[PDB]
């Protein structure tokens, strides 16, 4: 009814609101109509589709089970599936939607085949798929959001291959720091490198694996924070040329800084605004957008003598947000990672805390003064104890001893007394407990989150183009000038093996099945029904 | 086989440590580094009485318990330290912008996070306010961050 | 009337049964 400007609907439509549901994922589906004499290219997907839309499970089930290329579907319908939860017109028939868990089946499949020539597993799970309208099975995982997909093993074991490249290897943590440190010592054997000129293409191999280009990277990035907190602390001079030839070292970086972060926010596209929202995402790149326009007004500093010293306080305050930025590494190593996203997921009620403390200090010090003085010649001095008392309790006078030298004081001291419990010992003692919950129970949703943003690090290093940032601007000129100038066997043999494996698995379920414990009591008792009956 | 031990390889960098404090005999000159040679290598015996300890019954879990945490403590080197010099001298910045010696700056700017570790004479002078609000926040969230949860995240190690 | 204890009972009522009336 809005497209158009015996059910009516025709296939126009649900071709619409399949691209609709999933975008590039599916477009390519029913190309107003054609003939409906015509059989369908590949009815199984079909018919999956119009089960699952319908939301009945055991059919699309089974109508998985007869169909190939499984593992992409197992995705794809479990998005769908999650995607038709928040319009759901009843929250009774909404809940045995969510209740899908399709990706159960897809991780079985996947487990299955990593199980065997892992060398065909990992293969598959970046082989295009042409029943899914020639798109990554990775990145139909990214569209649904399947996180525990992303913890399967096989998974790790993919990326971690990739996070070497080439080189591959054990990489000792320190084994390759050390090589790395000496140029000569990558010619000799340290560390495995698998399968003039020969020694360039084995430095281009060791300067091209992620890990590589990931350290070099943030330990440039960490020295220049370092060298801008320098240059902020003692080279922020005077108008003078030498002192701005310091800002223009600083700063011109900075820019140069900018323009690789644009470059990988906007050309990672179908529309400008489907890479601003991409950009806009990710939290890390929004802290990022955060510091570059605290250092744009900040150097307004530069532009007006006048105000310097505001302009000085901003600039601390980006380099108090770029000592922020830093932390972002830290999480990714095994061990680390853990910690800080629990710390992430409590540092939730740490503005609720605000509440409680700041009312309890309001309170009890406002109250005492009342009692101390009925009238102050100047605000300030008492803004000024009146703020730095409880300010100073949380951290635990002298304009009170003078004032001292009392039936005020005895409940000032109880108050104390039950606000020191109440929120030092309590909301502590709490938050203790809901920190042990989490690493505990919601442990399993932070090694998911963690290995989540491990595989997005990853794979976004992956894309980190070869050269330094400096030189990155030379790589982006030569990309523009680029621009100015401008087998089926052995798939089919792995779709068969995948196909086997399939089978193996139904057939090994269903045998499983058969020896339960509660069938063998059911067929137990019929067999002992009918032979009382033949008895008599 | 020796090197296999820790405690034989404590007792060796003891002994280095015994060794090289006796040239504090041989040099009258530097006598005063010798002697603080001499101090460490006391040091180091007094952590090699420890070893006697696990030995008992009930001194022996919590011994094991707090050498397998002390790995721990390397680690949380990171965030604290990180912390700390990012709010000092942010704060120093705002509250001068040249310092005639480099010295006294030194001694101000490292007393007060290894101060504030323990839990402002030079800060009294200084403050007689947009930058003292944002101090006080950045404190707080960092007291929480590291004292509080840091810890309790230990502690649940420890009980694991 | 499908809980396990009770299939345990008349099974083995109907195991008394037939064990009877083969002796």
């Amino acid at each position: 009814e809005e497209g158009r400007l015996l059910p009516a609907f025709s296939l126009h439509e649900v071709s619409r609101v399949l691209k609709d549901f999933l975008h590039d994922a599916c477009r390519g589906f029913y190309q107003w109509l054609p003939d409906l004499s015509r059989k369908s290219e590949d009815p199984w997907r079909d018919l999956f589709l119009w089960a699952v839309l319908q939301n009945r499970y055991e059919m699309a089930t089974y109508f998985w089970a007869m169909g190939r290329e499984g593992v992409a579907a197992a995705l794809a319908a479990c998005k769908i599936i999650k995607e038709m939860s928040h319009l759901e017109k009843e929250a009774e028939v909404a809940r045995t939607m969510r209740e899908a868990k399709y990706e159960q089946l897809a991780l079985d499949l996947f487990s299955e085949c990593y199980s065997n020539s892992e060398d065909r597993a990992f293969a598959l799970l970046v082989r295009r798929n042409h029943s899914w309208s020639r798109t990554t099975c990775l990145h139909l995982a990214t569209e649904a959001d399947a996180k525990a997909f992303f913890a399967h093993d096989g998974v790790q074991a993919f990326l971690t291959k990739i996070w070497w490249g080439d080189m591959a290897t054990g990489t000792p943590i320190l084994r390759l720091l050390g090589a790395f440190t000496c140029p000569a010592l990558i010619y000799t054997n340290l560390i495995s490198f698998s399968e003039a000129a020969f020694l360039l293409t084995r430095w281009r191999k060791f300067w091209g694996a992620p890990v590589t280009v990931f350290l070099g990277n943030v330990v440039m990035y960490f020295a220049f924070l370092f060298l801008f907190s320098y240059v902020l602390l003692v080279d922020f001079r005077p108008p003078p040329q030498g002192p701005s030839g310091s800002e223009v070292t600083l700063y011109f970086w900075v820019f140069t800084l900018v323009l690789e972060e644009i470059r990988q926010g906007f050309f990672t596209d179908t529309r400008l605004v489907k890479k601003f929202t991409l950009y806009v995402e990710d939290n890390w790149n929004k802290c990022d957008m955060v510091a570059i326009f605290l250092f744009i007004v900040g150097v307004t500093c530069r532009m007006v003598p006048s105000v310097f010293e505001a302009g000085r306080t901003v600039l601390a305050i980006d380099f108090m947000v770029f000592t922020l930025r830093l932390i972002h590494i830290f999480a990714i190593h095994k061990q680390l990672g853990p910690k800080i996203i629990i710390v992430e997921r409590m540092m939730k009620d740490v503005f609720f805390f605000l509440f409680f403390l700041s009312v309890w200090l309001v309170a009890y010090g406002v109250t005492t003064q009342a009692l101390l003085h009925p009238h102050d010649g100047r605000l300030e001095w008492i803004f000024r104890r009146v703020l730095y008392r409880p300010y100073l309790q949380i951290f635990g006078l002298d304009e009170i001893d003078e004032a001292r030298v009392l039936y005020a004081n005895w409940l000032v001291i109880l108050l104390l007394v039950t606000f020191l419990l109440v929120t030092n010992v309590l909301l502590m003692n709490l938050l203790i407990a809901m920190f042990s919950y989490t690493f505990q129970v919601v442990q399993g949703n932070a090694d998911m989150f963690w290995k989540f943003q491990r595989y997005h690090l990853i794979v976004e290093y992956h894309g980190r183009p070869a050269l330094a940032p400096p030189f990155i601007l030379l790589s982006h000129l030569s990309l523009v000038l680029k621009q100015v100038f401008r087998p089926d066997p052995v798939d089919q043999k792995i779709i068969t093996w995948e196909t086997v494996q399939k089978e193996n698995f139904l057939s090994t379920m269903e045998k499983r099945r058969r020896d339960s414990e509660e069938e063998v009591l059911r067929k137990t008792a019929h067999r002992v029904d009918l032979i009382a009956k033949y008895i008599g």
